[PDB]
């Protein structure tokens, strides 16, 4: 049985003298057995002989210094898996999954030992995995900024350090092995998971392969979350308001919704309603109005010349040409005033509303039951099953090689074909959250501020009459009032700033209200900006333009990667 290990590296930040100071690695089926050195020569040639899958906590980082060993080692990247050759995973943007380095065959098996990265699996920072499994972790942190000549002795504190850092990880992997959950992924995980409940077999019948063509339609129909900012709000400092947030946005329309599945029956023209084929995505070509006193919501793709994340407001004179289904279709006519459309074609799908049911449930109630580690990976299982059905199936990412420099380059592999899972899928599941923000946002239009896919904003305090009877803490899909806020400031989508009312509760803070506050929480949101970032934010100085140089990024120097203090510009 191919082993499994928990591995860290503790590296320098001189941007000249870059190395590993300090290495680790612990066994996740037997945590006695561990080792913590000061060589990287040291740990690849361990590597070499374990023939087991090693784990790092951000391969992105540690997968550096590991290629750069690898290249001036006898080794150089070959997708087919040779003697001495090393393959890797990693996608246009930049995102590590996976280095698989071989070094020859026995018979017809290969002898390579592959490395991982648990940040797909455990997608949380060390502290933050550590505090919600309720992990033991040290307080504080090594001294980063601290001559280290080669050859350092490591203290005893490093060491703890070192250990600690390696154990929370193999704490939390190994809860997940124990259930099979032995998937590359979170999503991956929950899929298995998910393919346990139905079986394999009828998976494979309700959720078909679909040809590249067809599924290039299906995908012109998908699209994300709802976020808009109100103009009327735009960078405005406003008085108090509220915020509501749906408990559990996708798990909700799984458990509840008409979704598809099965083969698409294409047809010509404008759908023909159909009890046995009830969903659709419709080809159409029109020019639209936005209806006075309505929200946006139709947003034209990316780089396709109108604007990339905006709603527009009307088609500006020329034709627009969309792939909708048929709830945004729906909720696109109540909205806005069509004109001159044209009825191309589409597809038609089977529907059910009992798909997700028994996955959720099986989940829910061990989320119910369940606290710390066990609660945490039931919450990941539920909210990483959606975005699955979902997948780019042009997996084209980069291949290694060995900048002038010494340091790590990559450039564009070619086109590599990943056949879909179920697009349909993804297009309703969040067509229907969409719908879901929309409406509950468009019914308080008069209060509403701002949207973020499962979230409004409103001025007031008062919960809205019209929302009142779906306004829940806990049940599923239900709207619960997340806080209340004295002021405000946003300047644009996912990027604000409030003044939260916070009352006292069995010795913690925890959101207040007007009538029952102690305290008032000033909290920042923007998209890029740096928890040491924020902290100098304020009322007087939050605005397009503010600018820090204090956002680290990873700059690839010979040997492996340091972080040097980059600036950030909020625009």
């Amino acid at each position: 049985p191919r082993k499994m290990y928990s591995c860290a590296f503790e590296t320098t930040t001189k941007v000249e003298d870059c190395r590993v100071w300090a290495y680790g690695y612990m066994n996740i089926e037997d945590h006695s057995e561990y080792k913590i050195g000061n060589s990287l020569d040291e740990f690849m040639a361990w590597v070499l002989k374990v023939q087991a899958d090693l784990y790092f906590h951000n391969l992105k980082f540690a997968g550096a210094f590991i290629i750069n060993w690898l290249e001036r080692n006898g080794f150089k990247w070959s997708a087919d898996g040779l003697p001495n050759t090393y393959n890797t995973i990693i996608s246009r943007m930049g995102q590590w999954y996976m280095i698989d380095i071989c070094l020859g065959y026995k018979g017809k098996r290969k002898i390579h030992t592959v490395i991982y990265d648990s940040l797909k699996k455990l997608p949380f920072p060390v502290k933050k995995i550590a505090k919600d499994f309720k992990l033991t972790v040290l307080k504080g942190d090594i001294d980063y900024h601290k001559e280290r000549p080669v050859g350092y002795k490591i203290t005893p504190e490093e060491y703890a350090y070192i250990k600690n850092d390696i154990q929370i990880i193999a704490e939390a992997l190994l809860i997940q092995f124990k259930q099979g959950l032995d998937r590359m992924t979170a999503g991956s995980d929950s899929l298995k998971g998910f393919k346990d409940i139905i079986t394999t077999k009828k998976f494979k019948k309700v959720f078909p392969t679909l040809s590249l063509g067809l599924d290039k339609e299906v995908r012109y129909a998908y699209r994300g979350g709802f976020t808009w900012l109100n103009d009327r709000f735009k960078e405005k400092e406003i008085g108090e308001g509220m915020v509501f947030d749906v408990n559990s946005l996708y798990p909700a329309q799984m458990y509840s919704r008409l979704l598809p599945y099965g083969e698409p029956i294409v047809f010509e023209g404008k759908y023909v309603w159909d009890e046995d084929y009830p969903l659709h995505i419709q080809h159409i070509r029109c020019e639209f109005e936005l209806k006075e006193g309505y929200i946006p919501t139709i947003q034209i793709k990316r780089s396709r010349f109108y604007k990339g994340n905006e709603y527009l407001k009307s088609s500006g004179g020329e034709i627009a040409d969309l792939w909708l289904s048929n709830v945004d279709l729906e909720l696109m006519k109540e909205h806005y005033d069509l004109y001159n459309v044209e009825y191309i074609s589409g597809l038609k799908f089977k529907a059910t509303t009992g798909l997700f049911k028994d996955f959720i449930d099986k989940w829910t109630y061990i989320k119910t039951t369940s606290e710390g580690a066990i609660k945490q990976l039931a919450k990941l299982m539920l909210n990483s099953l959606y975005g699955k059905f979902a997948s780019n199936p042009d997996v084209t990412g980069k291949v290694p090689y060995l900048k002038e420099n010494g340091a790590l380059g990559f450039r564009l592999g070619e086109e590599e074909t990943k056949d879909p899972v179920y697009t349909p899928m993804g297009v309703f599941i969040t067509a229907w959250a969409r719908y879901t923000t929309i409406t509950a946002a468009q019914a308080c239009y008069d209060r509403i501020i701002y949207c973020d896919t499962d979230s409004i904003h409103l001025t007031g305090t008062e919960i809205p009459d019209v929302i009142k009877d779906i306004v829940d803490p806990k049940k599923l899909g239900y709207w619960a009032h997340e806080s209340t806020f004295k002021r405000a400031k946003y300047l644009r989508q996912k990027t604000y700033i409030q003044d939260i009312y916070m009352k006292e509760v069995d010795g913690k803070l925890v959101e207040g209200s007007p009538d029952d506050y102690t305290d008032i929480k000033f909290s920042v949101k923007c998209a890029g900006m740096t928890d040491k970032i924020k902290k100098e934010v304020t009322f007087e100085n939050f605005k397009v333009g503010f600018s820090r140089k204090m956002k680290p990024k990873p700059v690839q120097v010979p040997g492996g990667v340091v972080l040097v203090d980059d600036t950030f510009t909020i625009k």
